[PDB]
């Protein structure tokens, strides 16, 4: 339902540092696009879904840290105007 979303922010920034040649630069953005879906109120299972969907956009598509930022920002948007 609700709380803290900080131990499935760092279970997710330690899946995508193992898995991806610039790791590092995910976990990042794992940090900032987690303290906005905290900011805008996403329930921990709106949290779950879409860290899993950043996993699939950075390590099954292939996309730039930056590129899946972007992405996650605008779903983030996309989920609070619902």
């Amino acid at each position: 339902g609700g709380g803290s979303i900080k131990e499935i922010t760092e279970t997710t920034q330690l899946i995508v540092k193992h898995l991806a040649h610039n790791g590092e630069e995910y976990s990042e953005v794992v940090k900032e696009i987690s303290e906005e879906m905290e900011k805008k109120g996403l329930s921990k299972e709106q949290v779950i879904l879409l860290l899993i969907h950043f996993l699939l956009l950075s390590l099954v598509k292939g996309l730039s840290p930056e590129t899946t930022k972007l992405l996650m920002k605008e779903l983030i948007k996309e989920l609070e105007k619902i």
